[PDB]
């Protein structure tokens, strides 16, 4: 299914931008520090987000939390097995033809499901 690198690269990511925290502050400040504004855009057009300028309805999210379980991810993400949140979120991602940076994307869901779950 996933391709092994690109999950890596999604969780070593998420251990940089939340290795202090799953927090609005430390996700969007790990990108705008980590990427290009081309890259961020495509992201904040496919998922309805702003990131480079707490819980409000969206899409996406919505779906999201219908299909993936929010205990899976923070249970995931309070024992620091980055890699085991990588592909629970990837594969929401792939599936729904989320195409755009797999970090950032990742990023967003796995916000979403701490600070909205």
């Amino acid at each position: 299914q996933l391709e092994d690198s690109e999950v890596e690269a999604v969780a070593k990511g998420l251990e940089e931008m939340y290795a202090n925290g799953v927090t609005e502050d430390n996700f969007k400040n790990y990108v705008k520090n980590n990427f290009a504004q081309q890259e961020i855009s495509s992201v904040e057009e496919e998922l309805n987000v702003n990131i480079s300028d707490s819980c409000v309805a969206n899409k996406i999210k919505d779906e999201f939390f219908a299909m993936i379980s929010i205990s899976a991810i923070v249970k995931a993400a309070q024992k620091k097995a980055w890699k085991e949140l990588a592909v629970t979120v990837l594969r929401f991602a792939k599936a729904n033809g989320l195409k755009t940076n797999a970090i950032i994307v990742a990023g967003q869901l796995a916000l979403w499901a701490v600070q909205c779950g």
